């Protein structure tokens, strides 16, 4: 459960966000890219897991599953590649509803940010420190720690 | 001292890698950009702080300490900027010694990564995940899950 993450990919002024959630916690990371390649996706892996104790990941779509980049990125990485299906449904409607959050966020922010990458990194800060009375940021440090002792 | 980051610039290849380091425990976020600017600087320090809970940062040199961009992004991320001089002149020492041992990293990678950008995050996944013995990413989430606690 620590190590479980989600690749998500949503669509805003023609550009393509990508999003990884830690299952365990709503906590996330995104990025903006031009087009979501296996090389765009691969990329960010490798960052991610740089970052938190990434063991398994599942993949958005079978294109990055596929994906001999997205393999080697894997690979490299030590993380377990899974498919993203949703086996308890719920996961589908959780997802949705969070990528209408996050376009909401980087709504509120279009004054502030020029550029969408701007905007999307807003949205991040805001999901993560929100609190729920626990934020996003708070659960995956106490899952993580509770995992390490 | 669970929420003080630390910003060092280093040069490779004529190409410029921005790095952030919680002081703490020495786990880093890191990235390749074409040139320091105070734009750069400041999307970094967004990114940075909606991934983990930043309450100060020692800038690492005194254009973006002075920077409108910089200041814009620390008061939007509730960043108190300070200073990056090392009263106590230990923390130069182990900046210096990181780069080293970061560029040392990033040589050792280069028959498995074509990008620098790539090389680059995977000498901050190796950094984090050393076994020093805990490693940088276990020491962060243990610090600040104490102080959550
Ligand atoms: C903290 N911050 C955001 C930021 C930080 C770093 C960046 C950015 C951005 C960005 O805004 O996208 O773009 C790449 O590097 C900021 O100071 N914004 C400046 C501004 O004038 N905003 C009002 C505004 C709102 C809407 C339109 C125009 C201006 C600004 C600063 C530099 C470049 C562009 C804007
Ligand atoms: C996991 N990975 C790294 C990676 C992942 C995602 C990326 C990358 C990179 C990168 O290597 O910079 O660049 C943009 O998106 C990978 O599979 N690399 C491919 C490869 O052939 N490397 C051997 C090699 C070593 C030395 C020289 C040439 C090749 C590769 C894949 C796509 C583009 C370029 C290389």
């Amino acid at each position: 459960s620590p190590g479980i993450w989600q690749l998500d990919c949503t669509h805003l002024e023609g550009k393509v966000i990508l999003v990884a959630v830690h299952v365990a916690s709503g906590y996330i990371e995104a990025e903006v890219i031009p087009a979501e390649t296996g090389q765009e996706t691969a990329y960010f892996l490798l960052k991610l897991a740089g970052r938190w104790p990434v063991k398994t990941v599942h993949t958005d779509n079978g294109s990055n599953f596929t994906s001999t980049t997205v393999k080697a990125a894997c690979w490299w990485a030590g993380i377990k590649q899974e498919d993203g299906i949703p086996y308890n449904p719920q996961s589908q409607g959780v997802i949705e509803s969070m990528n209408k959050e996050l376009k909401k966020i980087i709504g509120q922010v279009r004054d502030q940010a020029e550029h969408l990458k701007t905007a999307v990194q807003m949205a991040v800060f805001i999901h993560n420190h929100k609190r729920k009375g626990y934020s996003a940021g708070e659960r995956i440090v106490d899952i993580i720690a509770t995992d390490i002792q």
